[PDB]
């Protein structure tokens, strides 16, 4: 379940540490993985997503059965690098997952665009030779009522209909209540003036509806043809969250209301063929995401708060089209080896009405940008060709080179080579090394010169004068040279391993630091504002350690541990951190199979210290509560699963047994009337009992 670079989570693991609702909860406990924001602002800080090796969650590519999820790219990408999005790990329900694969660093680059951190691939349970199904229910109960409880019901149902014809379907209904609007009261950062009384929000709630159907059709013994369609819906429950933690009356009106809904529809055709020379796979996916939410402002403090002048919903639409071909070729030659050949094509169409609406009446107008009625539409296509060769130099030693070439229709050509070595120093010991250069295509917001934010001063780098920030079709893609060197002892369920990783991070895209221009005209002190773009930041670095250790204490009894230690995370231009992660993270499970029918689990997670950014949006050094750090802390849990028959199991447990709690105080830095909160940007939920029930044939 842990090799160097790679982790599997199984369906059995999902049962022994049941997630509330989102899978991020269990995915984040792998080595190398954190749950964090994309950037340092702390904005939308209770909306944290899976991060691989400190590279940010935009560089974690989420797959379902090998097919991209791109839905979050429908949510506005803000000045400071965040989206008001819960991410893309909540589309498949926990209890219909067969396994999750997490692939980190150099072994992930070959997957291409947006895998600089790595790939997380959520794999669903499939039909068997007979009809099976299941019914899974989960329900939790926080000690403190402020905190939102979660409820989850999902079925699955699968089998043959003819000898050439099979199916699987599932459907899920779930709800995570929001935190009370006031859960952070008395923990909030200092707030004066007109910002007096405002609150850093707790966790947003979500309602889920997921329905998938799959038909697998065996055209020949060697040819399989699959069709599936997916329908999901998430609607939130709002609890006061605003980009800057300021409030108005529209915010309060909606408290408890659904203010955003994502409908996600996937249709896919997949043909899979296994024959003399080897294997073929090819697929078409159409993902259509509709992101309906309340119109928000786009200027300064008003960025990311509901806009009262223009009340009501807009709908942003993402149409994402993915097609993929491979075959593979066993090749007997100088070295016995295996070769893989493939193209990939994608199209991202984005229609977003609210995002390109900022006007130029106050900061003065911008040559080449119309102040009104700018386009909704943005798009990019990448075409890609690749080949991997997997090579047995001598038994138990493997070499895997591959080349990916990608043509982005705007950005141009990218070349992402890779090379992955494993060696058995001993029948017990294995050394692994990898060095790849991964690829990140600028997202459609960064790329678009119709996308325009404005600030009167407070958000402008290197000045207090008003400024604009503008998209930039000139940009280069972000690339990263992800190096990793690791060693693992592995014998009779004793596993002990330690990996060092460094990713050299080139052209990270980010709000720029110097004006490229100045507008002309507009009003008063704010006239002739500065113009900044999205830049490529020349160099950044992340660096750290991953470890695993697994000891069989006796037959009934297994002690497992995963360790992340983050050495460095540095924008080498500004010297500030890229993300806020914990210095280290240790997850420890004890697994007692107390009887053939009772399993018991104890867990602990230790989080290290967390430090905020050094510099504000001006580039100046922060002060007061902006500096505040989060001390190390641990979260422990007990649970069990009691099997009542082959057809019926029960679970129960406690998460956060000693009620260690944390509270979102605000964003990192201070603005006028709103003191910063440093690293205290999220809510850690308290003691929480849970129960569960799984019936299956
Ligand atoms: O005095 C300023 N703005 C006008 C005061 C009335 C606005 N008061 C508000 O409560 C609201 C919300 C203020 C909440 C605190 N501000 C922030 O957290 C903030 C964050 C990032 C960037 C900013 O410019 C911010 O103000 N501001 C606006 O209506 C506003 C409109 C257009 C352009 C802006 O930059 C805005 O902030 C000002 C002066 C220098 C620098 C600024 O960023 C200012 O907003
Ligand atoms: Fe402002």
């Amino acid at each position: 379940k842990q090799a160097p670079g790679v982790s599997i989570i199984t369906a059995e693991d999902i049962a022994k540490r049941p997630p509330s609702n989102d899978l991020s909860q269990i995915i984040r406990t792998m080595p190398g993985v954190n749950l964090t924001g994309n950037s340092s602002s702390g904005q939308r800080g209770n909306n944290r997503q899976i991060d691989i090796r400190g590279m940010g969650p935009e560089n974690t590519l989420i797959l379902v059965d090998g097919k991209p999820v791109s839905s979050r790219n429908s949510v506005r990408y803000g000045w400071r690098g965040e989206r008001d999005s819960r991410g893309d790990t909540n589309w498949v329900p926990a209890d219909q997952v067969e396994r999750i694969e997490v692939i980190r660093g150099p072994a992930a680059a070959r997957y291409g665009n947006g895998a600089a951190g790595g790939v997380v691939n959520i794999i669903t349970k499939q039909a068997g030779a007979e009809t099976h199904g299941n019914l899974s229910v989960y329900s939790n109960f926080p000690q403190h009522k402020a905190e939102g409880a979660s409820e989850r019901m999902s079925f699955g149902l699968n089998g043959p209909l003819t000898e050439n014809l099979s199916y699987r379907v599932y459907g899920n209904i779930a709800k995570t209540d929001s935190d009370d609007w006031d859960i952070n009261a008395g923990h909030e950062s200092n707030r004066t003036g007109k910002q007096a009384g405002t609150l850093p929000a707790g966790r947003e709630g979500v309602r889920n509806k997921d329905i998938d159907g799959l038909l697998s059709w065996r055209l020949t013994p060697e040819q399989t043809l699959e069709f599936e369609a997916g329908f999901s819906r998430q609607g939130n429950i709002y609890t006061g969250d605003t980009q800057n933690t300021n409030s108005n009356n529209y915010v309060k009106q909606m408290l408890g209301h659904e203010t955003n809904r994502m409908y996600r529809e996937t249709y896919s055709v997949t043909h899979r063929g296994e024959w003399d020379f080897g294997s073929s796979l090819a697929y078409l996916q159409y993902e259509k995401t509709r992101n309906s939410r309340i119109n928000e402002g786009l200027a300064g403090g008003t960025e990311g708060i509901f806009d009262p002048n223009n009340a009501g919903f807009y709908t942003a639409t993402l149409r994402d089209l993915t097609a993929h071909g491979e075959v593979n070729l066993p090749l007997h030659l100088g070295y016995e080896q295996t070769l893989t050949l493939g193209s990939e094509w994608t199209e991202q169409k984005l229609d977003d009405p609210s995002s390109n609406t900022q006007n130029t009446e106050e900061g003065g107008s911008i040559p080449g940008l119309a102040g009104k009625n700018r386009s909704s539409s943005s798009s990019a296509r990448i075409f890609s060709l690749f080949a991997e060769d997997n090579i047995e130099l001598m038994p138990g030693t493997m070499l895997t080179p591959g080349l990916r070439w990608d043509h982005h229709d705007i950005v141009g050509d990218n070349w992402s080579p890779s090379l992955n070595l494993s060696h058995a120093l001993t029948e017990r010991v294995t050394l692994k090394a990898g060095i790849a250069r991964a690829y990140k295509a600028p997202n459609l917001y960064q790329l678009n010169p119709d996308y325009l934010l404005y600030s009167r001063g407070q958000g402008c780098y290197g000045q207090s004068t008003s400024c604009y920030l503008r998209g930039n079709d000139g940009l280069k893609a972000e690339t990263s040279v992800n190096k990793e060197l690791g060693i693992e002892y592995s014998h009779d369920g004793l596993v002990a391993g330690l990996t060092y990783f460094r990713n050299d991070y080139k052209n990270k895209i980010e709000s720029g630091l110097s004006p490229v221009d100045h507008a002309s005209g507009g009003k008063g002190d704010y006239a002739n504002a500065a113009i900044y773009q999205w830049e490529n930041v020349p160099k950044a670095v992340v660096e750290g350690l991953e470890g695993t250790l697994t000891l069989p204490l006796a037959d009934g009894l297994k002690w497992s541990n995963n360790l992340t230690y983050m050495l460095q995370s540095k924008n080498k231009e500004t010297g500030d951190v890229l993300s806020v992660t914990p210095r280290y993270t240790l997850n420890s499970m004890l697994d007692w199979q107390a009887t053939d029918d009772l399993s018991l689990q104890a867990t602990v997670t230790w989080y290290g210290k967390q430090k905020p950014k050094k510099y504000d949006y001006h580039g100046d050094r922060v002060t007061g509560s902006a500096n505040d750090q989060l001390s190390p802390y641990a979260i422990a849990g007990l649970g069990g699963t009691y099997r009542l028959s082959k057809n019926l199991s029960l679970g129960a447990g406690v998460d956060n047994l000693f009620d260690k709690r944390l509270f979102r105080a605000g964003n990192a830095q201070g603005v006028v009337g709103i003191d910063g909160a440093g690293a205290a940007t999220y809510n850690e939920p308290g003691r929480t009992f849970y129960t569960s029930l799984t019936a299956s044939f």
